[PDB]
């Protein structure tokens, strides 16, 4: 008997992991500049753990991530599932938490899908990207990683795609699953998993994007003192399918915003209450009678995460109570 | 001789601490031990949910504290928790009275099991009565902790421990009616700022737009079309902008709208010298000021100047 | 059909939850002074949710918790399992994280066992104990709480007995599962569970204390700069069955401590390396050759938690590799 | 004119940053960009794993910095991460040079993927070269953050982000070779302390005992039997003691041993006025000093006084 290593496919999309600047010790850089081959060759130990094939899907900053790249990724992974043993997606950190949840809801492939990025560009002193990439490959190669949904691997930690969020603007340790914690930690190329997400993911969801050319239009409005209703009116005037509110506190709304959203809701615009507050649920049965206004409470989904689920909910139903049930199950 | 207690004024604005329905007099009467530490007088300013806080109320409060500073030894403001962090920083920048100003709220209703409001109110008075609390800026006192009004933010939607100074930490902790202060904010506040709202009846209009994958430019454009004085971007990561939002804001910054890049990310600074050439576009980087805190400072900046470089310096000093 | 509420048994042991002082606004108080009936009557809403029966097992500060109280609790719960639908144990906060893990490893009852305490005495302004008790009863009454091991409920949060730890000396929010997160959050008397512990617990462990009169002797030594080997020598001289080291960093030992523990280990004293560092695992394959010295690495178990598992491991085996396997499974 | 760079001295002590095997000269030569910010000179003090740090090394370091203060513009100490928090606070209390003293280490070996040591060393030099870093006490620089030597502690066994000032927060963050300081420690340090180790060759013996359910009194008794000068208790919760440990320590405190109650709990103060009457027993409460930090302060306290009340006041001031 001979040892054979798993086959792992790297789908590259850009990010600071592929960023470069002209100095190792200045901060300035350009994103999504370096190709997948360069990233792979910067981690010569990858041969110890996997047979790696790299594909460049796009090369962008994830600040410019969009619905089309999401559809491209989901369809590619679902199509290519039988060709490989696992996937790593290199991506910008800014919207990784959004792409990861989208994929968590739409990947039907039963093989690990692991997202990874870097907070320092590839050119920087002590760049984090090479070890992050190694650890993402370790996770994608570990049989125990299966059936846990779509994962994010950053800073030696395996995080579920639903709860994971970027907590700090600059810190290499930025990614945390702030409400329910990580799934496992990586030490010396091994993972000790102690958790798995309960919410339904991947092959257990009804969302099937195989034939979609686009996704429903869902925007986000922010609340604060003296908030303008103009953003909300703009989305309503454009015929948006859904609006997510980044509420204050427990999903609360400035009154003018509340008035515009209540009206939209009774015309069939889906309205989800989420929170600008970085941890905790936007609950039912607090200060807003959701049943009365036809609103949906986001639970622990932050506004950008709630957008992901709402867009997908709107491919199935426009009924607020059915949308609320979706927000209680996925 | 005869022992004497400080005179503390409670300015009530509403909130769950008053659940925004119970009056200042009932709040006070419900914590009879306040008599052990101060001579409390209450005045009702408004009685609202802080999700409906607004510029008018802010102006009322700053004017009242500045006017009444001589009459009292310190102030406590009872407020909703939802926008307490905004009001705190507004007052931090506009209050000229060097005597303690302490804001407090509650996460649980006064009738709920283990309501937090009573002890929160007690400790806010302790803080307002402590001579060591002077000259530290406007404060927030919650969950046995004294927090500076610049850094303090609501971190959790329901936890009594929600309020934290997430970038630089608290100033001190309160135990047995005493505070051990170990920090003070270095940014200029109160009487060391140029902001003076004594004669203003309105504040520059400043709105906030959110960034996310596939973000619409419609919110940003709606603010521009209404002639907003300023727009704060709740950027992704280190204050980055979705392309269409970036395009709209680039235009606004050369067309009479001040533009500040902040971040939806809950901790850390939005820096210069990363991916965005702020100088080229005429944008301002917010540093550790989150979008709603950056709005506050940007409205006050626009009372002095419309020049992006002078705005950037304000954002580096206050 | 008529609604019937679950039967819940409160086993009271003391703590600040049962503490009292002479003023509502001074900090001074005496622990474990108030009886179970008083605690129950301070939460008049408990009738809305359960039929509550209180038993006083002991009335102590949990700083004086000990092996005999642990054995008493485990045997009582296992004996009385069929008499009730769920248990709440009122307890001091100082060692709750130790009792909870002991119970997590030794309870064979398939009904929820929920531990609760209070950081402020019963006499204090804004005392946390009454709502903590309510929420513990809610958790013990929820069918979904079953099969999750022994739980700790504090500050609106349901925490697993293994990972839970006291993080702050004074804060009502002190209890966190610092490595893997909470299992669920409580809002308006309802729990949305999103996690369950993977490590084996309760009826899935081999530990059976039904007939034990005592537990193996296990002590803890602390490392720091210029550490004394005298504590370690004292435990060895007394014939201790086990010693847990609160190491520096990743389970590292001051050399004189290391020398004494290496010697003890080769005479059959079990030696577990843990860490004084509050989060993260004490790993294998770092600076200490555990295989060589016959040591066991504690993983994420902190020193007092590692003591619990080691005592129980020593009821089954004295073999270091079998003990290491136990530390990898429970 | 001609631009001039500060002179910075690296004092090397070992650690994973040197993995304790590589010499100061290789460390320095591996970050050639240090030349852009300083004139670096290195000196080897020892080359050890900091799990074997000891009083002798502490005394060497304090004496060397105090002696060499005039010769340089700032210091960086390369050190293991395991006891860096102890050495930092020792130096914080004993260094009399008001010029920046910055400690640094690394969580990953220099040969590992994405090793942290190089940028950590670069930023430690930035900090040591910043004129704004003077008069803030001894510092720890890790993961782009400037932390005070009193509050800083290792929070995680392996994370590069492990070091945090868990009670009062960091002093500033480092970005693009610049620091925005927003805090400074209020406790007295360096030249405002009475501790002077210039002529000492040994320090008072102080040991640490741990509390847990069913704790043995054997460790505490072993320290007492050896005539230890002081014992720090790593208490449960708010510095509480298992009965048998409490009994032994009560006796020690009246029998020539200073006793400080600290806590195994990683954050928060061990306070007076909770369950233990410190005055009655002659114990000292540690405040926010964890057991190993309390040991440091208690050894230095015992160089001035053996009186528990004077020790308590030291613990309230430094
Ligand atoms: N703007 C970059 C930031 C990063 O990757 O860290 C991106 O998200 O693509
Ligand atoms: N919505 C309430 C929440 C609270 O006070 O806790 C307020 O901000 O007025
Ligand atoms: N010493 C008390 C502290 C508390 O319960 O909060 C105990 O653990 O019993
Ligand atoms: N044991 C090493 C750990 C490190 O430096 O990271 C030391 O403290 O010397």
């Amino acid at each position: 008997h001979h040892h054979h290593l798993p086959n792992i496919t790297i789908l590259a999309t850009g990010g600071t992991i592929a960023g470069g600047g002209d100095s190792a010790t200045k901060s300035n850089y350009t994103v999504g500049k370096v190709g997948v081959e360069n990233l792979v060759n910067a981690v010569p130990q990858l041969k110890d753990i996997a047979n790696v094939k790299g594909e460049q899907v796009v090369n962008i900053g994830s600040q410019d991530m969009n619905d089309n790249v999401w559809l491209t990724l989901a369809k590619k992974i679902n199509t290519d599932c039988d060709k490989t043993d696992g996937f790593v997606i290199t991506h910008g950190t800014d919207t990784m938490e959004e792409t990861a949840y989208f994929l968590d809801l739409t990947v039907k492939c039963d093989k690990p899908v692991v997202m990874v990025g870097a907070m320092r560009p590839s050119t920087s002193m002590s760049a984090d990207g090479p070890f992050n990439l190694y650890n993402a490959v370790v996770t994608a190669a570990d049989k125990a990683s299966a059936n846990r949904g779509v994962l994010v691997v950053m800073n030696d930690t395996v995080l579920d795609g639903r709860d994971v969020t970027k907590t700090n603007t600059t810190d290499v340790a930025t990614f945390k699953s702030v409400n329910y914690g990580p799934l496992g930690y990586i030490h010396n190329g091994k993972i000790d998993y102690q958790r798995t997400p309960a919410r339904k993911h991947t092959s257990d969801t009804p969302f099937d994007v195989s034939k979609l050319n686009e996704l429903p239009k869902v925007g986000i409005v922010y609340n604060y003192a003296n908030a303008s209703d103009l953003p909300a009116k703009a989305l309503v005037d454009a015929g948006y399918d859904g609006i997510v509110s980044a509420g204050v506190g427990n999903g609360n709304l400035y009154k003018s915003v509340f008035d515009t959203l209540a009206t939209a809701a009774k015309t069939g615009t889906a309205v989800v209450r989420s929170s600008r507050v970085p941890t905790g649920a936007t609950t039912q049965d607090a200060e807003v009678d959701d049943a009365k206004y036809g609103f949906v409470a986001s639970g622990t989904l932050n506004p950008q995460k709630a957008r992901v689920l709402l867009q997908l909910a709107l491919t199935q139903t426009k009924d607020p109570q059915q949308i609320q049930q979706i927000f209680n199950q996925y």
